[PDB]
DNA sequence: GAACATGAGAGCTTAGTACGTCT
DNA sequence: GACGTACTAAGCTCTCATGTTCT
């Protein structure tokens, strides 16, 4: 609801999000302007979803939202929580026979004639709701808008970590990070019947062309997040080791 | 040489459009 | 409005290819 609208969520479930399909992650973020960040849920809460509000936010025409929005449906019904794992010590005491479930959905039905979708959370999801307001730095807070705009998993991704290390208020922030935990932060991976990772862009001339650039190129172009740049932080003897991103953001 | 920066593009998947339709 | 259809732009992942520097 309106435009300078922002939403707020634990650290702790960046990954999920990250892990979805950009209509899913529409109707996601959706759901999540419809919050109050600070206070509980009803529990039996229905939140009702329109494609022509999304339209409007994400600056799409309406025939794609309805679309984007009965897809991100489905997908959102399928998702999961995907939480590593010392991290489920935490949620398991928060939380407290019966079992854990691992869904963010509970239940959700487009309607067909009617222009919208309708979504219930599961309790595990609340949590990462419902958010006690400090301390500030477990919480990622994100606008809306931006949010919906991106259109690649990459430019996504990125505009949360940024996000995530927003803490200052004012002028520079910046932070370091391996260039593996940059690419498992951005889902720049996969696996498959064998159990461990296989990075997307093994070598990183072609890594920082094909998604950093890009990415930081639609950032700069479809959001709040003024100026971002990134230089080699640590030598590595010859290969490349760790970047220091910096960036500054419009308060407008 | 082993590492980077660049770029054209092949081949294939997804995000987006215009536009007709019908209360 | 709420689509469905039929098409285009843009995006992804990896490969050939031309060149530069590192330390």
């Amino acid at each position: 609801v309106n435009k300078k609208t922002k939403i707020r969520h634990r650290n702790e479930l960046n990954h999920t999000l990250a892990q979805l399909p950009l209509p899913a992650k529409r109707v996601m973020y959706m759901a999540l302007a419809l919050i109050d960040s600070k206070e509980p849920l009803e529990r039996g809460r229905v939140f009702k979803i329109r494609a022509e509000d999304l339209a409007a936010l994400a600056k799409i025409t309406p025939s794609l939202a309805y679309r984007q929005l009965k897809e991100g449906g489905k997908l959102l019904g399928a998702s999961k929580i995907s939480l590593r794992g010392d991290d489920i010590i935490a949620l398991a005491k928060e939380l407290n026979s019966e079992e854990l479930d691992l869904n963010i959905i509970e239940w959700i039905a487009y309607s067909p004639d009617e222009g919208y979708l309708s979504l219930k959370f599961t309790r595990t999801i609340e949590p990462y709701i419902s958010s006690l307001i400090g301390k500030k730095n477990k919480f990622t807070t994100q606008l809306l808008t931006a949010s919906l705009r991106l259109s690649s998993q990459y430019s996504s991704s990125l505009y949360q970590l940024i996000r995530k290390h927003y803490s200052n208020f004012k002028k520079k922030n910046y932070f370091i990070i391996s260039v593996d935990e940059l690419k498992e932060e951005l889902i720049a991976y996969t696996f498959d019947k064998d159990g461990n990772i296989e990075y997307k862009y093994p070598d990183f001339p072609i890594f920082k062309r094909d998604v950093l650039n890009k990415a930081i190129a639609e950032i700069k172009k479809k959001t709040e997040i003024s100026f971002v740049g990134f230089t080699v932080h640590e030598k590595e003897g010859r290969k490349i080791s760790k970047l220091k991103f910096e960036f500054v953001v419009d308060e407008d």
